[PDB]
């Protein structure tokens, strides 16, 4: 049986690339001369196939590899990670594994007790929190600036559209006026927010600290300023008795154990230049 | 159901001290003036009910209140975590003949016992470290002390932890094994007083409790960080039927301000 895999383009995790004429992958190779590992997805570019690499993709690779199974890449139909809205249906990646469009996720996708209670996570391959991408010279103390508690039109905050960051600042924070604002200037990708703080569109991303932090270090002009909350994983998600459970987690923990995870990181993470 | 539970004493995750005369135990309060919430807890000190507490057992009440099963704890008759030497030892042996239907400690997740057992999602993300005096600096695992070993330089951690059995079975730490063999504590409390003393000179354990000690003692300091980080979970059964809902209340716990406040009461 071919595993449905479903994903999302989120940099540094997974990069997604045109094909070349013949269709192929373009052959790169990292500074330290080994290859690039690329495989061809499918989905919407703006269903086409394209060329997927990153971490999550490497760690894909590894997988399937220890486990042996099949694999057909594809990226989530909506372009979302997943809530749940009123029938409460699930959209994202998370929608479509329950539905049967997928049988794994395979993302940066964020551990999370309502997640957890209709899908199954594997142990985390990562560990992080949340953070505020500025620019520059933008000093935020925390999640009760005034910019942010008392919102206006002189300084724009947001973050991205269904994704577990959404659903608690709409549904679960103590604070009225923030998810009006904020449900005015939501973006639809991590991408186009990244870009609109760099163009001054955006004054404040709220989002993942692996990928603001990876952002940050390549982008002198920008700055991630705060550890708001609390710190939260990554798994690969699966429906919750599905025969892959327990040789997923397996390998995670080997790949944490022998130095395999770590080489992901320094692979595709760790980074500075500024 | 009412669940056996299995724990470990291990500052300050568990505290243990005597019960009173008529088998009960005093109230206390904390830094805060908090109440200090205390279990009942059979084991070794000739077995006598003991008084249980800290960051694990305010986590098992809280597992308890959400899920609503009764529980009876005690101590590891052994004394130690569990390794396999194919039959397993300690709190990870308990579990699997029955003894224990719940591990609720600093019990580290690997991929080894991860066979055998379920483990919860974590309730703690660590690493190891080394406990010293201060002014002892250590690199990291390829200093001279450690790669060339001696009795000017005495090193050691808990016989039958994950630990242990890692340095024990490597073939790049032999020449390590051989030394700790002789030195290799019971008890992470033992070892912790042997640094102290000028007995031992590095202590290898997990961060999340050697940090805690050097807080209380300005004689001692971690240094470096070793090998990777690993979270500790909650050990249960293959077929506990309690299993995910002990995972969402950790998960809940990390989201609710739960864990928070447990560090601030425990940790800081
Ligand atoms: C908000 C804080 C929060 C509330 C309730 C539960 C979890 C968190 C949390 C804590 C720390 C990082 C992080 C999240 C969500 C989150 C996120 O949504 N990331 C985007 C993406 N990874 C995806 O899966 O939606 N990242
Ligand atoms: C390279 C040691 C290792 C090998 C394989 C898998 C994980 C680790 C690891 C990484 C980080 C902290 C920590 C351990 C073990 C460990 C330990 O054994 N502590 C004692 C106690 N918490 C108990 O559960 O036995 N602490």
């Amino acid at each position: 049986t071919r595993l449905k895999i479903v994903t999302i383009h989120q940099e540094p995790f997974v990069y997604v690339k045109p094909t070349l004429s013949d269709g192929t992958c373009k052959e790169e190779f990292t500074v330290n001369g080994d290859p690039v590992k690329k495989v061809i997805c499918t989905g919407p570019n703006d269903t086409v196939p394209q060329c997927c690499y990153g971490f999550c993709i490497d760690l894909l690779i590894k997988l399937a590899r220890t486990m042996n199974f099949t694999y057909e890449v594809h990226l989530v139909a909506d372009g979302k990670f997943g809530t749940q809205e009123r029938k409460k249906e699930w959209n994202g990646m998370m929608g479509e594994l329950l539905s049967g469009q997928a049988d794994m996720i395979v993302a940066p996708l964020t551990i999370n007790n309502e997640r957890a209670q209709y899908i199954e996570f594997s142990k985390p391959f990562k560990y992080q929190g949340l953070t505020i991408l500025v620019k520059k010279g933008t000093r935020i103390t925390g999640i009760n600036d005034p910019r942010l508690r008392n919102p206006s039109d002189k300084f724009i905050y947001a973050t991205v559209k269904q994704s577990s960051v959404d659903i608690y600042f709409r549904r679960q924070v103590e604070l009225s006026t923030m998810y009006r604002h904020m449900e005015k200037h939501n973006y639809e990708s991590a991408a186009e927010a990244i870009q609109a703080v760099r163009d001054n569109k955006l004054h404040a991303f709220i989002w993942d600290s692996a990928v603001l932090e990876f952002e940050a270090s390549q982008k002198c002009d920008l700055v991630t300023t705060g550890e708001l909350f609390f710190r939260s994983g990554f798994g690969i998600g699966m429906r919750k008795d599905s025969p892959w459970k327990q040789n997923v987690s397996l390998s995670i923990l080997k790949s944490h154990e022998n130095g395999f995870m770590e080489d992901l990181d320094k692979t595709w993470v760790r980074y500075q230049e500024c």
